[PDB]
C-alpha cells in the first residue's frame, strides 16, 4: 500500500516516557460511491497532536491507549486521486487541488439540522492526515485554486479554529486585543486582529524568540507572562482594559491574566484544550456583576471552510510555518514538534 | 418640607443587628432649568434596597455607614409638579404622568460617548424614590400614557434589568429558560420569557409558594433547588439541557447549579448583587472547550427605558405586586419586605 | 399502489381557465438506504399550491406546463411506514411520528458548506405531500412529540416561514409590527408576533372577514388596506411608525404601502411571492439616506424544523385552520382554497 | 473678532451660475458653563458642502437660500482654547487637541433614549468648522492622542460616516465588496474593507485616475462604471456576486448598477445624498423573494467618534488627502473642490 504515520505510544506518566510516531505500511483506500481519495501534497502538525503525545489526558487516557496504534492528522492539502461516482455528479474530478475537514457531520441529528454541525450527536472523525492517500466524504472535500500553494492551503483547518475565535471575541473595528500565547494559532490571531480592524493587539508568551515573532506578525506589544506586574504594563500600554481576549495556552494562570485583562462588557474566549486541574474562578461580583465581562468557550467552529480558503491569500504564513520536513524524514519533523521552538511545522508528503 | 425615608442604619454584624428606615422631614427641592420636580405616586422597593439593610456589604460597608442617615428608593411612577423652563422648553409640562430613571450620565466620557451610559465613568444616581417629591435632570424623566395605572409603572425600573437580562441570555423562540429565583425579577423574566418566544420556562427556588407563583405567572415547571437530583429532573422536564440560563438569587450555590443546567452553546446571565466569597468555578475544559458555554454579566441596563414603558400594558403586574401601603404605613411595608415573603412591595407615598 | 394528487393544468390565460388537481394512482414508493417511507397522516395546502394553479406564472410558465401531471404538497406530517437500513442505524424507526422538509439539501456546494443549505446550488426538492405514502432522505425527516396531534403539526413547514419572516423582521420586546395579509401566514405572524414582544400588531387586508380573524388571533388593530387614509390611521393608533413591517399579500400595493408604513431604521420583509411586474420603488433620498430603512427579502428559512416543532405547542390552530377534508373529498377541499375564504386547510390523507 | 467663511450663493438652475464662498468678519464666539471654544486647526471639505453650492437641492431649495449668508463646515481638528467651568470640571482643559461632532443630540427625546441619537428629534447642528474658532457643547468635544497629527484628525467625521456604513454592509472576513465611487469616502471605505478582512475589493467610477487611486489604497480592482458589460466583468473577477455593496456617489445608475453585482442574501447600504428623482426600483420578485437581498440606509452613524478617533493610525492618509491650503488661499481650496479632482482637500486655519 503506501506509508502511513501513526500514534505507538502516548505519554506514559508512571514511566515518565514521551509518545511515539511511528511509520508503517497501509493499505490503498479506496473510495466509496460518494467519497474522494487524496494524494495528500501538505499535511500540518497540531497543538492537540502534541497534548495526545506528550500531553496529560484525564480519563480519557486510558480510552486512547486502547486502540494504539492510531492514524492521525487532520490538517491537509493535495489533489484529488480518485472519485467515487456520486460525487463526480456533484463535480469533483481527479486532478482537483482541494483541503479536507477531518470532521464528517450526520445530517441527521437535531444539532446538525439546528445549523450547529460542530455540535453534531454522531459526530464521525476522519484523522488519516499523515497518509499519503486518505479518503473523505465529498462534503468534507473543498476545492481551493487551480494556482494555489499547497503548502499554505495545508493550514485551513487552523485557520477556521482562528477565524472562529476571532468572530466570538467580537473582534472589529478599534478594539484592542490580548492574545495568550504566541504558537502559531497566535500568529494567525495577530494577523486576523489586524483584518479586523484592531488598533491595539498585545501577545503574552513565556518565551522571547516568540514574542519577536508576535512583533514580526503585526503585534503592536508583545509581553512576557511570566514577569510580574505585567497586567498593569498592557493595561497601561494600550490606554485600558482589553476588549477582546482569546487564550490559546491551555494554561490556568494565563487563563486567569486573560480574564484580568478584560475590560468591562469585553468578551474573552477559551479555545485551547486545557489539562489537569483546569479551573478559572470567575468572580460574581466584579468580573460579572459590576464589570459586565463575557465569558465564552470555542469548539471546532462551524460553516468556515470556504471563508478560511477565501482568507488564504491575505494571511502571510512566511511568518507561521517556520519548518517543512519530508514525510521521509519525519522523525525530525516530531523532533522539532516535541522541541516546541516552532509555530507550525508542516511535511511534504509525497517526499 | 415633606415627608421621606431614609436608610439610619445598616447590618451590623459585630452586634447582630438589622438595618432600618426612617420617616424624616426633608425640604422641598427645588429644580435647575433643566430639571423636573415630581410629585411621587408610587414607588417600589427593590432586592438591593434589602442587601443595603440586611446585607453583606464587603469592602463597601464602611464606606456607606459613613454617609447614614441615605436617601433611597429609585422605583417611581409620579406626575410632574414643577418643570425649569429648559425642561419646558423641551415639551415637560406639569401634569405629566412619568416615570423617573435614578441614572444620571454625564455625556462627556468615553463610555457614554460610545453608546455605554450604564458604564458611565462620572456616573450620578439620584436616590429620592421614597419621598414625596424629587427632582432629576430632564434626560432621566420618561412620560407614559395619560391614562397610565401609576402603580404599574412604578416596576418600569426593575422591567429594565429584567428586559436587559433577556435579552442578554438571548431568549427567543423555541429556546429552553432555567431561572433562578422566583422572586419579584423571577416573575418578570417568566413573563419575559413567555413574551420572546419560549418554549420550556423552569423556575428554581427553595421556597415553596413561591414555586406556585411561578406557576401563575406562566412557568411551564417550577423546581425546589434545594432537593437534591434537582438537575437531573429539570433536564428530564425540559428534553434537554437549558439554552438560557439567568442568575437571580444572588447565591452561588444557584450559580454553580446555573452553570450544570447551561445547553452546549448556551448562555448564562448573572446579574443579581453577590455576597461574599462570591467564586464561580468555571471548568475551563468542561464548561468551556467542550460545551462552548457563554458566561455573562449585566450592570444597569442602558437605553431600556421606552422599551418597558412600551411593555408595561403586556405584562399583568397583579401576580407580581403582592402589597400596597401607604407611605404612612412605610413600617409595615419594610416589615414585609423583611419577611421576604413577598414579590413585589409598592408604597402610594401621596398617603 | 396508492392513491396521489396531482396538478394536471395550470392557468390557461389565453383561454380563461383556471388550474386542476386530480387524483391519478400511484406506484408505491420504496425507500434506498438512507430513505424514509412516511405514510402521510394530514398535508396541508399552501398559498404557492395556489399560485401554481390559479396564478401568473412569469417566464416560469412554459416550464411547469412541460411536466404536468406534477406531484405536489410540501407540508405534511404523518409516521414512519418503512425505513432504510443506515436511516434505522441513525435511530428512524417504524411507528415513530414525524414530519418531512421538502427541500433536500446537497451538503456539498458552497452555499451548503457556508451554512445556507435554503441557498443550495444543488437543490432537490421532494413534492408528495398529497399521496398516501411518500419517501425523504432521512435528512428530511423530523421526529415530534409521541403525544402529538399530528394536524397542528402538518403546519410545521408554513411556521418556518414565519419564524424565518419574523425574526428577519427582528421583531422583539416593545417594537410595533404590521403585517399585511391575514392569511394563513398572516395569522401565524401574529401570533409569533405576540411571542416576540411585540406591544402593538396591526394587520392589513381587504376582507373584513379576515379583519376580524386577525383580531381573533391577538392582532390589536385590523385595518382595511383599501381603504384611503390608511396609512395615517395606522400611525395614528400605534403612536408612530412601524418597527416591523412584514409583506405577505404578495401584491405591490401592499408592499408600497409597507413601506410607507415602516418607521425609520425599521425591518420591512417581502416574502411573499411576487407577480408580474412587481416593482418596489424605493426612493433613496428619503426611504433610506433619511429614514435609514431595511428591506429584506426572505427565501425558504434554514435550520428552523427542529424550532418550529418547538412552538407548536405555543401556538393555537384552532384559530388558523379553518377547515379540515379528506382525501377522498379532496375536490372540495380544493374548491374551499379556491375560494381563498380560508386561512388554511387541512387534509387526512389515510381517509 | 476672526476670520470665518460663509456659503453666501447656492446653485442658482434659473441662470445658470454656481454657490460661492467668501471670508467675512466674525466676532469671537464665547462659551458658557458647559461648551467648550476650539481653536480651529484644520478643516476638511466635504461633498454635501459641494452638494449645497454646486448641488441640486429640493424643495429644501428655497428654505437655504432664505438663510444666506450661511455658516458652514463639520470636519476638523484643533486645540481647546477655553473651557466654561462646567466642562472644566469634566476634566477639559485648554491646550487638548481635539475633535468635534457637529451634531448636538437633545438627550431627552425618545429615539436619544433608546440609544439612536443620530436619529435625534430635537437635533442642533454646528456648522462652523471653516472658522478660527468655534464653539461646542462638552459633549461634541473628543480628545486625541497629545501627540497627533491635526491634519488626520480633521477626518474624524468622514471616517465615522465610512465606518457606520462598512459595518452596516456587513464587511467581514472572506467577504467581496463593492464599492460605488472613488472618492474621499470610497478610498476610505477601501481601507476599512480591508481592516475588516474582506478579500475581495473592487471599486467602480467614470474617472479613471481614480481607478489607479483605488488601487494604491489597498483595492483588488477597480473598474470604469460607464463601460458596458461591466457588471459581468466584475462578477467574473470576485468569482461571483459581491456580499457587500457600498452606494456613495448618490447617481440612481451606480444605485441600480450597485443592486445587480449584490449576491444573493449580501447587503447593501446606500448612504450618499441623493439629487433629483432618486428612484430605486427594486424588484420584488428577483432581488428580494429569490435572492434574499438587503437593502439599507444610513443617516449620520452613532457613537462613532471614540472608534474613529482609535482607527485614525491605522489609515493612511497620504493617499486621501490630496491637497492642503491655507484659510488665506481658501479661494484655490474651494476651486480645487469644484474640480471635482480630488479625493479630500484641507485647509489649514491659523494661516
Ligand atoms: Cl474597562
Ligand atoms: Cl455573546
Ligand atoms: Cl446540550
Ligand atoms: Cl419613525
Ligand atoms: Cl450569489
Ligand atoms: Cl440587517
Ligand atoms: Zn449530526
Ligand atoms: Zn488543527
Ligand atoms: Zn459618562
Ligand atoms: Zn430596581
Ligand atoms: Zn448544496
Ligand atoms: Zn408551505
Ligand atoms: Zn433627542
Ligand atoms: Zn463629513
Amino acid at each position: 500500500g503506501m506509508r502511513q504515520l501513526f500514534v505507538t505510544s502516548i505519554r506514559d506518566f508512571e514511566k515518565n516516557t514521551m509518545g511515539t510516531v511511528d511509520m508503517m505500511e497501509a493499505p490503498m483506500p479506496e473510495p466509496k460511491d460518494e467519497e474522494i481519495r487524496i494524494k495528500v501534497v501538505y499535511a500540518s502538525i497540531c497543538g492537540s497532536d502534541t497534548h495526545i503525545l506528550t500531553g496529560n489526558l484525564g480519563e480519557m487516557e486510558s480510552t486512547t491507549r486502547s486502540m494504539l496504534p492510531m492514524s492521525f492528522g487532520h490538517e491537509l492539502s493535495g489533489v484529488i486521486d480518485k472519485v467515487g461516482s456520486t460525487a463526480e455528479k456533484m463535480g469533483f474530478k481527479v486532478g482537483q487541488k482541494v483541503v479536507a475537514n477531518y470532521a464528517k457531520y450526520c445530517g441527521c441529528c437535531e444539532n446538525c439540522r439546528e445549523g450547529k454541525v460542530n455540535l453534531c450527536s454522531n459526530m464521525g472523525y476522519r484523522m488519516n492526515g499523515f497518509s499519503e492517500y486518505a479518503v473523505y466524504h465529498m462534503s468534507q472535500i473543498f476545492p481551493i485554486p487551480d494556482d494555489a500553494d499547497l503548502k499554505d492551503y495545508a493550514l485551513v483547518e487552523p485557520l477556521t479554529v482562528a477565524l472562529s475565535s476571532a468572530e466570538q471575541a467580537k473582534i472589529s473595528y478599534g478594539k484592542s486585543v490580548a492574545i495568550m500565547g504566541a504558537g502559531g494559532l497566535g500568529m494567525m490571531l495577530v494577523q486576523l486582529a489586524r483584518l479586523a480592524g484592531a488598533s491595539t493587539i498585545t501577545v503574552f508568551d513565556i518565551v522571547p524568540e516568540k514574542l519577536e515573532l508576535a512583533l514580526e506578525n503585526g503585534a503592536d506589544y508583545a509581553l512576557n507572562s511570566a514577569e510580574e506586574g505585567v497586567a498593569e504594563r498592557a493595561i497601561e500600554l494600550a490606554g485600558g482594559r482589553y476588549d477582546c481576549v482569546l487564550e490559546g495556552t491551555g494554561a490556568t494562570a494565563a487563563a486567569k491574566l486573560g480574564l484580568q485583562l478584560l475590560a468591562r462588557d469585553g468578551d474573552a474566549v477559551y479555545f485551547a484544550m486545557y489539562g489537569k486541574d483546569p479551573i478559572l474562578p470567575v468572580n460574581l461580583q466584579s468580573d460579572l456583576y459590576w464589570d459586565q465581562k463575557h465569558i465564552h468557550g470555542m469548539i471546532q467552529g462551524a460553516w468556515q471552510f470556504p471563508k478560511s480558503i477565501r482568507m488564504i491569500p491575505r494571511m502571510d504564513f512566511s511568518k507561521i510555518i517556520q519548518k517543512e520536513h519530508t514525510l521521509t524524514n519525519y522523525k525530525q519533523a516530531f523532533e522539532d514538534l516535541y522541541s516546541k521552538k516552532y509555530a507550525k511545522i508542516v511535511i511534504k508528503m509525497d517526499e
